[PDB]
């Protein structure tokens, strides 16, 4: 397991260009999305909490297809405001509900230092 902790201040730069093996070694879920919501990385821990598989969701998008459930004011509108602003970085707890037993979530979206890449983070509460 790769030693760094959920909400860590430098998480971008730890995690800046880590390739899929890396990411899988995480102890949280990890997404990369571009710009739109376009699922660029997704990691094993990710999948093990939501049930999807990670090599499959790539090249979907999150909010249109993947989870509609954060399509909506509280988590896409969150994540296009911090993508306008280049400044992306909001923690907040949700609920992920499509297709699965209802999930609650705390989510860390911040923006990655590659160009039109953003993460989202998630752990278990
Ligand atoms: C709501 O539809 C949430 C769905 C979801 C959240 C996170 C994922 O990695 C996959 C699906």
């Amino acid at each position: 397991m790769e030693h760094v902790a959920f909400g860590s201040e430098d998480i971008e730069n730890t995690l800046a260009k880590m390739d899929d093996g890396q990411l899988d070694g995480l102890a949280f879920g990890a997404i990369q999305l571009d710009g739109d919501g376009n699922i660029l990385q997704y990691n094993a821990a990710e999948g093990d909490i939501t049930g999807r598989d990670p090599k499959q969701v790539i090249g979907k998008n999150f909010f249109k297809d993947v989870a509609p459930c954060t399509d909506s004011p509280e988590f896409y509108g969150k994540f296009k405001e911090g993508v306008a602003s280049g400044n992306l970085n909001t923690m907040f707890e949700y609920t992920f509900d499509y297709q699965m037993t209802p999930t609650k979530v705390k989510v860390h979206m911040k923006k990655a230092l590659s160009g039109d890449s953003y993460w989202v983070f998630v752990k278990r509460v």
